[PDB]
């Protein structure tokens, strides 16, 4: 797609990883395709992670009782926001496609695109309560993670003794990007990279390229509308009665966050339907 | 004379974190509790795993990976000695509080950070020991976490979805990994629409609780008797066991839902 911008967030701090290897396989398929492609490198951006009020550049309305949620807004509308924030801010507007790549540590993203999130998704930004979910500012946008483990994909499986990766997305994909609005895509998963021989890490690398020629026409993942919901304090922003009703006598829940004490529908947070 | 870990992810000494933090020392040394703090904003903890990590020489620095060298520096004691300092108060320690807000569905980065560094292999897991046969099964660990939304928008017919599915990457896969014993979450819903009076009462009860917290019975997760433990079976759930669960209508937990219904309250209430 030529005339259309990508975003790739790295989070590792080696360029001899493998993770590194995915980033660059990445920028060269989309650029081949015509893509423009910008970059966040964290590691060799030094970037800093940690919210604080230094993240205000501007005054704080109160300084006393300092709130990160309620200043950091106020100084995104009068624009006295910390520039590294809003160099980072401007790269996500331009871009139609957010790739995440980084390894799972800890069962989660590492610490320093942790914090990425915490200092660059501020509210009204990338989020209101107006517009929570599909309606959110990133509607027009599409996301994908990226992931490489140490574990083998047998232990993230039902059976495995980690148990369903699906259940370890749901907070990212879902509370975190689908929150703000985007559209999410498949994970693109990398089990047990430190025990695959080199001739499969190159058709791996090769299958990512060969992905990312179609990713704009890909079909994204399942989460349940926020039409299935009153949206307002006084009803606790519950699913709506007659919806409840409608899903009474159905086996499978409509996520895995949505489970509604019912089965979890297989590959919610993996693959895709239609 | 039992040791207790506070470890506190707050920037502000006028937060209710802080003040649920001063609750819960002042309630445990009451009791006879030695009380150790982490407040990881005021030590200005570095949450971000590096080279720096390692003080002495690296195995391989052409090709540097941070599993195998901070393990081998931890064994031959070349660590920064902030990671070191912190390993000391968790050894020593028997229960471990973490206080946080919840940030993006998560742990705040600098916590996150903090299991980072600090979590090495062979100190906090191995391979041989995962589970609930790890280093820490001595231990015990507590949640308490407070949230801008109400409970109501983590309910199972809440805009945000379960809570018990939120829980379950850092009950599970952070801190039972380890080995811990995990114990109810202190969960302190819309804290930012809640009066001072009631704010007090909330303290009264997070100090009442702990000082019965040591007799709590702990969290379920799925025994790892249940598993092969070993890389040619790929450590699945045992054959006898898929077969003695086939008829069940309820999975073990969040994680091993497998396929059916979630047991109410997985992360959130003993049994
Ligand atoms: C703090 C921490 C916590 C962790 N927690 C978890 C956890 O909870 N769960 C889990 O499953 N894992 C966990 N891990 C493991 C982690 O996910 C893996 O180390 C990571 O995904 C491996 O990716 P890498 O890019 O760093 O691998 P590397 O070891 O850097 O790369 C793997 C292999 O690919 C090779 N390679 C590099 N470039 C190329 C190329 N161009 N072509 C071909 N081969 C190439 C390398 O030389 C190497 O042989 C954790 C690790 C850390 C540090
Ligand atoms: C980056 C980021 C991401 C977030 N993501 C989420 C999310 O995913 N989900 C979600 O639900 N929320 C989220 N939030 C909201 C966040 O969880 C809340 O703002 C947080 O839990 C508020 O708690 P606090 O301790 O900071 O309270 P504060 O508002 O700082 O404190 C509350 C009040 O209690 C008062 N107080 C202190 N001590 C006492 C005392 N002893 N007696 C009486 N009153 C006292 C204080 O003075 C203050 O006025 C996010 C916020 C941030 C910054
Ligand atoms: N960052 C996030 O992802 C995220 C997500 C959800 C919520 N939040 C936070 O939640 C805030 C708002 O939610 P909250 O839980 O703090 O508000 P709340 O539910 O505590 O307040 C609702 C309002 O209605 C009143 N009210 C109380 N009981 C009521 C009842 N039974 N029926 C009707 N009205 C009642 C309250 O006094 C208040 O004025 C947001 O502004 C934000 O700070 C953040």
């Amino acid at each position: 797609m030529v005339g259309r911008r990508a975003l790739i967030v790295l989070a590792h701090s080696e360029r001899t990883s493998f993770n590194y290897a995915m980033k660059e396989a990445a920028a060269a398929a989309l650029k081949k395709k015509g893509w423009e492609v910008v970059e966040s490198d964290l590691y060799a951006m030094n970037f800093n992670p940690i919210i604080s009020r230094k993240d205000i550049t501007g005054k704080l309305k109160d300084p006393a009782n300092f709130q990160y949620p309620a200043e950091s807004v106020l100084a995104y509308k009068e624009g006295h926001l910390s520039p590294d924030i809003v160099a980072e801010q401007k790269k996500l507007e331009a871009a139609d496609l957010v790739i995440f790549q980084f390894p799972l540590q800890w069962f989660g993203v590492p610490a320093i695109l942790k914090g990425w999130f915490e200092r660059v998704f501020i509210g009204e930004f990338a989020y209101t309560y107006a517009a929570m979910y599909d309606k959110g500012p990133f509607r027009s946008k599409k996301a994908v993670l990226s992931i490489t483990t140490g574990g083998s994909g047998s232990m993230y499986s039902l059976q495995g003794i980690h148990g369903d990766m699906n259940v370890i997305l749901w907070p990212i994909q879902s509370g975190i990007l689908h929150f703000c609005g985007f559209q999410v895509l498949e994970p693109q998963l990398t089990y047990s990279i430190g025990h695959t021989p080199a001739d499969a890490r190159i058709q791996i690398l090769e299958g990512w390229k060969k992905r990312l020629e179609n990713i704009w026409d890909e079909t994204p993942l399942y989460f349940a509308p926020s039409s299935l919901f009153d949206l307002n304090f006084q009803a606790g922003f519950l699913m709506k009665k007659e919806v409840q009703d409608e899903e009474k006598n159905k086996k499978f829940g409509l996520s895995v966050g949505h489970h509604l004490g019912k089965s979890i529908p297989t590959d919610n947070q993996i693959k895709a339907r239609k």
